């Protein structure tokens, strides 16, 4: 995979898309559908935070968690279960993540997040992101569009 550093993360961050193969988990109300606020990480980009907010009710309920990140590019942190994550495609404006969540319960949920400094993909990205769910075994129709949604960051 692509490694990050702190110069290319570090700053406010939005979720634009989110794909899952369990669509529970990132439709409204899924503990996974995280709309992002923001990254920062230090030498090397071993610690990882990021801040979050999930809608409950109608609210915005913040979260952070800190990845940590091993030799195999994987950032491991604990949120509704345990997450590896690491990046699968990066520019300086867009970030294709890919999570494997293990819930509490241990079920497993594949997931491609995409984290923004801008409110959309172009036409280009958007087919890249269905090839990726495609290679993944993530179904595309399960696909989650946060931004009309994202009332938490301004």
């Amino acid at each position: 995979n692509l490694d990050i550093s702190p110069s290319e993360v570090n700053g406010d961050w939005r979720t634009l898309y989110i794909v899952a193969d369990n669509v529970e988990k990132v439709a409204e109300g899924g503990s996974l559908r995280a709309y992002f606020q923001h990254m920062e990480c230090g030498d090397e980009c071993q610690e990882l935070k990021i801040i979050f907010n999930v809608k409950l009710d109608s609210e915005c309920q913040t979260h952070t968690v800190v990845g940590q990140k091993h030799e195999d590019g994987r950032y491991t942190t604990d949120y509704s279960g345990r997450n590896y994550f690491h990046v699968l495609k990066k520019t300086d404006d867009i970030i294709f993540f890919h999570n494997v969540n293990v819930d509490e319960s241990g079920k497993e949920t594949n997931v491609i997040l995409v984290a923004g400094k801008r409110e959309d993909l172009n036409k280009a990205q958007k087919q890249e992101l269905r090839k990726l769910a495609e290679e993944y075994n993530i179904p595309n129709e399960n696909t989650q569009h946060l931004v009309p949604t994202d009332t938490c960051n301004q």
